[PDB]
């Protein structure tokens, strides 16, 4: 067939109950993640094709970058709590990987301040239990899909995107195929 298990996607031997419809894992330390988000715009292209009533969820992971990697997961939790993901995603990727001006938790916070988030607002979120639960949720989700690497994407807690089985010719057919596959899986 056109879409095949073991080709564009694989199937979780242990399906995750109550999982987000479309779940992406990434790290701001992850070079392929920078490519996925900032050059290929995979999230964006996926969302443009998603069925009505299907939401995309994006979680950060701890295992790259040590203390700073964890700080970034906690800051991503702050972004989710405040609803400012689309204001901080580009400057966080650029701060960590392009300018490499993000070296500490304070440097992360600066990105939020510069993006117009009030200091009091950031600090209250950063120290909140709502954010601690969001950090825990992200960690739990990684465990549930038995995550081994990033970037990664899972659909309805049952299927894992397999970019290794897609075309790597033109970046654009690749992106289209990835996005088309997510849509196929969402309706499966």
């Amino acid at each position: 067939a056109q879409y095949e298990d073991g080709k564009q996607y694989t199937t979780l031997e242990k399906p995750v109950a109550g999982a987000p419809q479309v779940l992406e894992f990434f790290s701001f330390f992850c070079p392929h993640c920078y490519q996925f988000e900032e050059v290929l715009h995979i999230s964006d292209n996926v969302k443009k094709k998603l069925p009505e009533g299907v939401k995309m969820t994006k979680y950060h992971v701890n295992f790259m970058g040590g203390d700073l990697g964890k700080d970034l997961t906690q800051a991503w939790a702050v972004a989710m709590a405040l609803g400012v993901e689309d204001k901080v995603t580009v400057p966080l990727f650029e701060g960590v990987q392009k300018t490499q001006t993000i070296r500490s938790a304070s440097d992360i916070r600066d990105v939020f301040i510069n993006a117009g988030i009030k200091g009091e607002e950031y600090d209250a979120a950063w120290n909140s239990f709502v954010v601690k639960s969001l950090v825990a949720q992200q960690e739990k989700a990684a465990a549930d899909v038995q995550l081994r690497g990033v970037p990664a994407m899972f659909v309805n807690g049952k299927y894992q995107l397999n970019p290794q089985g897609m075309d790597t010719s033109n970046m654009d057919v690749f992106v289209q195929q990835y996005a088309d596959t997510v849509k196929y899986l969402s309706e499966k």
